């Protein structure tokens, strides 16, 4: 039925899906049943969406939750919504949900585009949420959930982890889509841990650099020599937690030996 009911939507108005604001567009209901339900919307949620396009999954957040603001940056897309949909509980924006200052929000329900997914988790990690059901390019959600010294252990799945839980729910077909896209989708749940682990930023982007070195040398170089000689670092080079382990090896447990390690010798806070 949806399959259908974006075709009488298509060239009713008239755009051409660009794969330059990551235009694929989903068209199965079965889909749409796993993210609402995952995130458990219930009335009382402050919901944020991102890139609503025509909005079906935008329709069934009008549906459950309290107030829902979503962020769109096709400004034809925007307007499409209005006339297509009359919603009572919803509040759309104009502009890119990389740089637009956020509302509130406890939940968020979303296809996250692949321009726009790392930038995008990152401030999302910042915030206060109850939880957090998205969609992403498998390449990029894969990315999230990989396990401490694993092919793509990165910077983003260590910061991920460290706030939450990263669980893929369902792979989703490319058949989902028209455009058919040129990877697949899939489906992360972030639920935040009761007790956050609360990183130093600036400490975990210096190791993931080359994230591929060894703790001591990451260290060694991206010691900032922040006001300190020379046998002392290499010294305290010796001594820092997990010398053993290269960097995209580390737990974000481990992570925090090192943290504290290095603020109780002088060298950050
Ligand atoms: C979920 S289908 C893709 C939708 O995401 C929208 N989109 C792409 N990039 C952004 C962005 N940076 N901010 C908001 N919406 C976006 C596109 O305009 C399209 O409607
Ligand atoms: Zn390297």
């Amino acid at each position: 039925k949806m399959r259908d009911r974006l075709f009488f939507l298509l060239s009713k108005y008239g755009i051409r899906p660009r794969d330059s604001i990551g235009q694929h567009f989903l068209i199965i209901e079965d889909v749409i049943e796993k993210a609402i339900e995952t995130a458990n919307v219930n009335e009382n949620d402050v919901i944020l969406e991102v890139g609503p396009g025509l909005g079906f999954l935008t329709d069934e957040l009008a549906k459950r939750a309290k107030k829902v603001y979503t962020i769109e940056i096709d400004q034809k897309i925007i307007e499409i919504l209005k006339k297509e949909y009359s919603w009572n509980n919803v509040k759309i924006i104009q502009g890119a949900a990389v740089r637009v200052e956020w509302p509130k929000f406890n939940k968020v329900v979303s296809n996250i585009p692949y321009k726009i997914s790392s930038p995008f988790t990152f401030k999302l990690l910042k915030t206060d949420f109850e939880r957090a059901v998205v969609m992403y390019q498998l390449e990029f959600a894969l990315r999230m959930v990989a396990k401490p010294g694993s092919r793509n252990y990165s910077r983003l799945s260590l910061m991920a982890q460290a706030l939450g839980n990263v669980e893929i729910v369902m792979k989703i077909g490319k058949g989902a889509f028209y455009p058919r896209p040129k990877v697949d989708s899939a489906l992360v749940l972030i639920e935040p841990r009761k007790d956050k682990i609360v990183l130093n930023e600036n400490l975990v982007k210096a190791l993931f650099q080359h994230r591929r070195k060894t703790v001591p040398r990451a260290l060694k170089d991206s010691i900032h020599m922040l006001g300190v000689s020379k046998d002392e670092i290499r010294g305290i080079i010796n001594n820092v937690p997990h010398s053993n382990k290269r960097v995209f090896q580390l737990y974000p447990e481990e992570v925090k030996d090192i943290e504290e390690y290095l603020k109780k010798h002088g060298i950050i806070s």
